[PDB]
């Protein structure tokens, strides 16, 4: 009923329970959270059942309750509400109730394919799957206040319900109340930051592997109803490969493989995914189209071309993605280092990398610069000048660079850690004997190389002495002193690089 | 079906999606998470749908994926699993499937009422309410490996399903798989830390208010079927940590406050009776101890009087003080300290766990008996703390009554909203800087006693800000304002001196 | 059959299996061990079943296989045999077979009641009870070559079979063979040595308690057909070593201790009467001598008052003191010494063997009469010892009563003494700002079923490397060491339980503990 | 009856009477000795007939009352009880009574044939025969807490009653009481010590001869129902410690000693078959190992040939040498040592218990492979000893045959002391009658040793005479006192006892 709902709200109030310690990792589950289209402001109504966990009091504004976006820009990211007593509904319009459960988020830039996938789609995908029901029942509300933008068709693949924008809320009524709303997006799937504080680069601690990216890739291919060769990403407008035709022959010749071109302009996104999905190698100028890297099969190679004066190590979103553990991709960066081979466009508008709007002394400085200096966001004019350059690729130079990584023809465990060693014993005679059972999970496992690392510290000292043994039982003779206390740590190693957990330390007396 | 479930698991694998940046704030939602009773070890099975978000690789063991307990003791807190390929189920016993959705947690100390409420019940209550369904459908699994303990009846009030302990899992089969399990507990409702690293005291950043405590109190009263004549309630103890002069105190209080006085006891009353009595008490008097956690059931306006024995400094032991003084709890708190050794009775001949000291060297016993105040200390079983906390106490009535009266003038017994942003902030420079703004939107529907505006003025470049508290929506800055300069201007609304609202978008103003 | 037995022996041979590492503690079980009365020599016959365990080869003669007596005099004590092939019986007389199982021992001095009980009866009693059957079936053979002597009636109480002496063996035939013989006597029940090597005194390591003495006492009372009004019993002597003032002493004692007083005498009473009287006496007063060995018949709680004549130091002559003060005997012991020469009567004109001295140099006679204390000495019949021990004595009653009263305050007359088990499940544990070592244990298993007045625990604490132990007596099962405990050190911790200060239990396995 | 037994115990108590001065040589006869399966502890109940001889008080724990094992390892060896008043049975479970007489002992290692025979079977055999009845009536209780182990069939040959292990006691009830139990084992039949304190080797003073070993051998053959054509018997091994050239050795021996040659194997034969074969062998050839303890079954006159692998020194490992050379065993013993490294095969990759060394630091592995002789060592599983003892061996036939031939010239195959001299007279002229037992005896060489000490000095002057009468002239001084001892000697080495000293002036 409406008169039922309106009383639940009028006496009960808003109910907020959020997971996370800080605003950076917070996702809030609300009941009877309301939105004034007049005020353009979310509303928490204090009633007699009303709960606000966390209760930050005035730290709610330092800087905000929640991040609506994954992109830490100190602006679109922030969600906050404004407080009223539920009583005050009497002096206010009649609420319109949103009945179906909502996920309320912000899109940083729904015109850019990298932003769309990295910032929005992968987060939305796994944020929905954090809370039971949401995935198949939730309607997305985008409150940042952009239109559908160039890639809305992709957003629409996440819920089976039509997402709403802020513009569309204005029409629905002057006062909206969500019966059940989640607000915020996990940042767990992010790997890159666009340089708001220090210059752009990979996140310090990446918590997503290839596996979880591929599982999202599977879902997106199937929802695009789309289920050997080198694939070259073309651009028709700007940031061109001036010698496309030469490159297509050179690659075909060098790698003994068919070569296709694909274009975001000239193909449905479904076609792009169909083509990227079975490509053995993907060649592209640095740009948003390379985020389709996440659709490449295991074994494929990414070749990223950078124009004159743009240093590949300063611009590593697609490098970072390709080199994630479990992505099983190879990555090559090639840099145009020959000024004869670049075409600049200084007469263009400022937003397309033009420089005629600047002092003549700055224009000079920019044209003399052989490398774009490191910089903060956003729209740095030297970065734009260079990134909107058209490029003649030096084929011999490209092929050398690819060949340093791809020896032979390009194209096609899960990586389990061991358990603790069990029942670690030690024993003296000066001889120290240490023994242990295999880790429990090893019993049900075939692993090529299985070693045990044993650390030996004389209590008092900080010197550790490592040993890699193959057997479950070893007797230390060398450097072992009588009437001494030894601390002994032990861990199992799969295939040299998968280090398992250490068992409880052993105290051993000689 | 079983053969259905077993295939979903055998080819699909375990699916893990967790909220939170570190192991400290992580709660994980699992599908087809399994537990070997042989190995005493949770199992993640890698299949072809299997997801592990976060994927920490080897940082999963530094120190763990999750905290199972709210109590950061670096031991019971830690949840981890061991990895297999789903394939490997063929070489392994037949799974037993837990069909109903599970919440898997650890209890720090289910024998202590403070630990039970603070560490377990309030966290369980609000962790369940984080995820849709869980509250009314979830079966709790306690993996720490205690028995029911003294307060299991209270745990049982949270789910309508019988909670299971680790001992009971062993019987169910050699290999358990949860179709749907949440693991971990929010620490958001905690207000105290028991001194594992630095000495015990309140959490530095408490994120729970009286509102959220009371809403949990309502739920627990209703589940205990328990819902002119006002009274003072005195918590008695029959075993140890006695008030030697109970009868004297009951008369003194009655006389001083003109109010009936009842005693209640955890030993001599069902917990439902305790809550019935605490629920309508105008004042609650108790020696420091777990029984005082029932403070959270007191009505708005009531007073807590906490008595500390000889050599125990109230400010070193503040769990019940912290709870009573939480914003929106609307309780008053008094600490009284026994300062007179003639009024204490020590018990040094008792077992170590009841504060005895005869188990120590003779020189330590001396040191302890000579000590006039328990020195600050880390967890846990500090022998001087136990010696003093298990003292019986003759309360100096005149001293108690004076102490209460410094806080409770008259008879004991029966807002909080922040402003919005100021709107449409304008500035204008004629050197004179004029700044103006509309009231915050929510002020329109609000009656607040004192409403001020704070204006910060920063010359762009400098880190000097210059604050001003105005009453009016319009001010003109005169001296100190330089011509041909850029000023940044922040503005926020303040309710009743202490409720600081958010700052509006900065203004850039040029002179 | 005889022709059966004779073949078993003629082809089979002697069979010897003995318990013990040395001749001092050896008891041998023989089959077809033989004795030539002509040669005065035991014979081991090597046949085709014949066994000799131990096989000492030539160490059999260094000095002997076995001790026949408990008394280490290096002579009567020794048992040995001589070897022949069983074949050689053909060139030798017809064996006479002893059919019943034998115990073959030597008696050191069967004319002396102390020697009889200490050396022979208590050993025979418990040696018989070492081997199943023997007690009720064994005939004793005494090979030392004394007659019955003054106390044969007592020997006869041990087996229900008439013991045989060496004299009687000579008649039986020129060649005897025991079908089944035990040889030797346990020394386990001995508490005294008569000073063959160093001067007489208690054995250094006594392995018998009151319990095992009393159980032998019970047996001997029952075999003697003997089992407000409490009394003091005074052992009199009619011949020598007299109390000259008996009548005075009997009144003085009666008066002082408010108790009837009886006299008893080995000469004037059947041994059964002596035991009847000693068995219920609250106090036993006697001159030092063999009659005081009847001390072993006193009830729990009684007091022994031993009188020594002039110049005899009680601490030099402690067989009856040692017996009375054995654990579990629960007797009190008083020694009184005649200190006043006016109160002794010497007898220097008697034969040398009864303490006479006229057979010595006149300078030695002088030296002996001038001597105020018999100097310590070796066995046997030292002439100063005999001169003084055969003295008659007027007892100084005031002096005696003072001496008794130092021990018997109030009226004279009326645990088992169990050791604890190991402490169990001994744990230890450290802290991490200052070093604290916690040690705990469960009570010993047997404590569960036991009420003991004082129960303490002794804990020894050794820093590994040092030899310094540091002891502690605790009352509780759980202690935390703070003092002198160093961080980053290894401590060895021993723990034992103590009942009533003096019953020290076994140590548990050592704990290694790290700080 | 049960209610009879229970009263005898409840009022009477435990009764203990033991033979021996120390714990090393003690055997105890108990009545109403009890065992708590809960406490894992024997119980002495003090009643009113109760006897405890010896009463060591607190020396009962220094270190123990008794040795349960013959093997002095300071652990399995020790038997002790815990004391209660018989009264306390009221607060305790209902006793289960063992009615038949018991012998309670510990087995050191019932998986090893040498340990089984040397430590357990021979001791049990002669311990039972120390006390009348026991042999034919006793049930053995093994409290060490091993299973039956590989040789239980042999233990079962001693009593006619099924021996019990500690595991099986737990089932019988919470509280067991033996009506009649002997506890401990004679060490009198032991000849070897396995090196717990000083390195392994023969006991310094061996108190058992071949006679007593053979009498035990006869008993064990009869209980195994096993009782021109002569032969050499070679002990083969299938698993480890192999003779790599068995076939060559069997032909060489056959040809050299003109004699059939059989192989036997503990794996491929019932122990009864092994004894059947060893019992009539003229020569027994084996690698050093437990199988050679079957030496005690060889006939009088047979030869034992013990082969030691590379770097194992025969003189450091002498249990079978010691056994073979016991007086009255009438065996010949040959030790051969593999001296040639080309003729050994090591197995360092095997598990540690089969002589592997891959579990050690790399510098120890080096040290071990460089070593030409296993250094002397204490018990137990020394890794160099194991490395070498699990070697397979190609036997140098010429070298072996040389070694055997130093002792067996021709074909292989098939001790009384005197009495005292009597009536010793002196006058320096000294005379004596023959020892009594000499009258009934034919001895090849019969000499007399006379010691001559001038009273005061400690110088003795020995003389070996053939006649019963001699006159000393040399170094004899007038107006002196001489002490004269005299003993008879059979065949140079059997020294008889000395007669009573003579004083001669
Ligand atoms: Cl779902
Ligand atoms: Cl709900
Ligand atoms: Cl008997
Ligand atoms: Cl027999």
């Amino acid at each position: 009923d409406y008169p039922k709902a309106l009383q639940i709200l009028m006496e009960g109030g808003t109910h907020m329970v959020c997971t996370g310690r800080t605003h950076t990792d917070r996702i809030c589950r609300f009941k009877w959270l309301c939105y004034s289209n007049e005020a353009e402001e979310f509303i928490f109504f204090h009633g007699n059942t009303s709960v606000m966990l966390p209760n930050l009091g005035s730290r709610r504004f330092q800087p905000a309750l929640l991040d609506l976006s994954t992109v830490e820009d100190h602006n679109t990211q922030y969600f906050n509400f404004v407080e009223l007593p539920a009583a005050a509904l009497r002096f206010m319009p009649k609420p319109v109730f949103v009945p179906d459960v909502a996920l309320i988020a912000n899109r940083f830039n729904p015109d850019n394919l990298m932003h769309v996938f990295h910032d929005d789609l992968l987060p939305l995908f796994y944020t929905l799957r954090q809370f039971p029901g949401l995935a198949h029942e939730a309607r997305l509300f985008f409150m940042e206040g952009w239109g559908e933008g160039a890639h809305f068709d992709l957003y629409k693949l996440l819920s089976p319900k039509q997402p709403l924008l802020r513009a569309q809320l204005k029409t629905l009524g002057r006062l909206l109340c969500f019966s059940h709303a989640f607000v915020g997006l996990s940042k767990i799937t992010t790997w890159y930051q666009y340089g708001f504080v220090q210059p752009q680069g990979p996140k310090a601690n990446i918590l997503v592997s290839g596996n979880e990216i591929r599982q999202f890739a599977r879902f997106m291919t199937e929802k695009l109803n789309v289920s050997e060769y080198i694939l070259v990403f073309s651009r028709t407008q700007n940031r061109l490969i001036l010698n496309e035709a030469e490159l297509l022959l050179a690659l075909a010749q060098e790698f003994q493989m068919k070569t296709v071109t694909v274009s975001l302009e000239d193909h449905t996104f479904a076609d792009v995914v169909r083509l990227v999905s079975n490509a053995s190698m993907l060649v592209s100028m640095h740009g948003a189209q390379l985020v389709t890297t996440l659709f490449l099969p295991r074994g494929a190679t990414v070749v990223e071309l950078f124009p004159y004066a743009v240093n590949p190590d300063h611009y590593t979103p697609y490098k970072t993605l390709a080199m994630l553990p479990g992505m099983d991709l190879q990555y090559v960066a090639w840099r145009n280092m020959m000024p004869e081979n670049t075409v600049t466009h200084p007469e263009r508008p400022w937003d397309q990398g033009g420089i005629t709007h600047l002092d003549r002394a700055e224009q000079a400085r920019i044209l003399q610069s052989r490398e774009v200096p490191r910089h903060l966001c956003c729209r740095n004019p030297e970065w734009l000048f260079r990134i909107y350059q058209d490029t003649k690729v030096d084929i011999p130079s490209l092929i050398q660079t690819i060949r340093r990584v791809v020896k032979g023809r390009p194209g096609p465990t899960v990586g389990l850690y061991p358990g603790k060693v069990r029942e670690a014993r030690c024993q003296a005679s000066a001889r120290l004997t240490v023994s242990w059972q295999i880790p429990w999970n090893l019993k049900y496992l075939k692993v090529r190389e299985v070693k045990y690392e044993v650390w030996l510290q004389e209590q008092g000292e900080n010197t550790y002495v490592p040993y890699i043994l193959a057997l479950q039982n070893h007797t230390f003779t060398e450097n072992i002193k009588p009437f001494t206390t030894y601390l002994v740590w032990v861990r199992c190693i799969f295939n040299k690089i998968l280090l398992g957990p250490f068992a409880d330390v052993l105290v051993c007396n000689t």
